[PDB]
């Protein structure tokens, strides 16, 4: 019977980032990490390369060469979670106890529960960004399409990083127009939302890109079936329930169903949905007190993403410490979140906003517009910030510097 005072399922994005800050309240040797996985990515890298612009060794690296020094990693899967008796049990037959635990377990893709996936990644001409097993896939039906449909989707759940969809779609025609097949190319986006966006600034700007570079996007469309050898996709209208259209595709790129991880699903922790009930503003679990969450495992009402992780860590952070001081919390979280827009090889609308969908950008200047820099940014920068800063439990959002931006314009304006 193994124990631990602060206990971290998933060795992910939050969970490394959480085992750092929480090496440095308790002891290195008073913290443990729960997570199978041998490589350790930053996943918003293949967005990149599945473009063709990076490669996928660069996005990640061994899990070991992440974990904080001195915490002992647990290489394991999580197979329960007990709460009421403060104690969880792994896929090696064992059951760890804890006084406070943290659950970072992410988001599940579920490319089973459409039709022909994934035995049709097998074939050519399919791909999609947010499994490793197919990132690469996308990149290679990217250079040899030669004529047809682009068609790209996004699933009727959850998702993490709801502009990833779109984004290898714009590079992708910006691709066809700079190889000269822009005139043989026909571009669809089946989505199943009704709204390219969720914020309308950056949805006016999306839409002044759709309707500029003669785009195709159909609302309330949503993939079910995938006849990879035939090269044929199965589309369900979701307006008209019933009605179905079968189109054949030249490159496809779909972004899979995504659910809360199975092992959360029923667990005691989780919401009528399978997410963990946590609180908007603390991250503490709402039944059990000595419980958190954060990043895409929760049901933070925000878009999941990994600069949400980043935000939800400083005040996870707080909001563990006050609770071991036997106080009540008091610093909220604001929901924020950012999603870097990538609309072709060298632009980036990157949004920012917080959880009532109002923008909250760092930068004094207009984001909604195509810029270069937060390409730069993006593209360079918040790599080295990712694994140097963030991972080492120096990094919570740009909160600090959306204050002096906007002071700074205090002095000029
Ligand atoms: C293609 C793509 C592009 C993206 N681009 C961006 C972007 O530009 N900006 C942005 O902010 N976000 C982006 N994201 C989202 C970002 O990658 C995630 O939101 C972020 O990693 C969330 O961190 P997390 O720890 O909650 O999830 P993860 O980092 O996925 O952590 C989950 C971990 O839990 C482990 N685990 C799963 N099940 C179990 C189990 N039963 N037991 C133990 N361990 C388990 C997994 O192995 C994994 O290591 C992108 C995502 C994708 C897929």
């Amino acid at each position: 019977m193994n124990h631990y005072e602060v206990l971290v399922l998933g060795g992910g994005s939050g969970g490394i980032t959480m085992a750092a800050r929480m090496k440095r309240k308790v002891g290195a040797e008073n913290v443990a990490i729960v997570e199978p996985s041998e490589r350790h990515f930053y996943q918003p890298i293949w967005t990149l390369v599945g473009a063709g612009a990076k490669q996928l060794s660069s996005s990640g690296r061994p899990t070991a060469s992440v974990i904080p020094s001195g915490v002992e990693w647990i290489k394991a899967r999580v197979t329960e979670l007990n709460p009421d008796k403060n104690c969880i049990h792994t896929d090696d037959d064992e059951k760890i106890s804890y006084r406070y635990l943290i659950i970072a377990l992410g988001i599940q893709l579920d490319y089973e529960k459409i039709k022909g996936l994934p035995e049709g990644f097998a074939h050519p001409k399919i791909g999609s960004n947010y499994s490793v097993k197919t990132v690469e896939k996308t990149w290679k039906a990217l250079q040899d399409f030669k004529e047809g449909n682009a068609i790209f989707t996004f699933p009727n759940t959850p998702v993490k990083c709801a502009g990833a969809p779109q984004k290898i779609m714009y590079l992708s025609e910006a691709y066809f127009r700079k190889t000269g097949k822009r005139s043989k190319a026909n571009i669809i986006f089946n989505t199943s939302l009704g709204a390219i966006f969720g914020v309308k600034k950056y949805a006016d700007a999306l839409q002044e890109i759709i309707q500029e570079r003669n785009l195709t996007v159909n609302y309330k469309k949503n993939l079910i079936e995938v006849r990879a050898d035939k090269q044929e996709a199965v589309f369900e209208n979701l307006d008209k329930p019933g009605e179905t259209q079968v189109i054949s595709y030249e490159m496809l790129h779909v972004t899979p169903p995504m659910s809360p991880p199975d092992v959360l699903k029923t667990s005691p922790v989780a919401d009528a949905a399978g997410w963990v009930d946590v609180d908007k503003e603390t991250l503490q679990h709402r039944r059990y007190p000595n419980v958190f969450g954060i990043g895409d495992c929760t049901n933070l009402p925000t878009s999941k993403t990994a600069a949400a992780v980043a935000a939800q860590s400083g005040i996870l952070d707080r909001t563990i410490s006050v609770i071991m001081k036997n106080q009540t919390p008091t610093k909220k979280y604001d929901g924020y979140t950012s999603c870097p827009l990538v609309t072709g090889y060298n632009r980036v609308i990157l949004a920012e906003f917080d959880y009532k969908a109002e923008p909250l950008e760092t930068f004094p200047f207009d984001q909604s517009k195509e810029r270069l820099s937060m390409y730069l940014m993006k593209a360079d920068l918040m790599p080295f910030l990712y694994w140097n800063m963030m991972l080492r439990g120096y990094w919570g959002g740009p909160a600090f510097l959306r204050k002096l931006f906007h002071l700074g314009m205090s002095l000029e304006h």
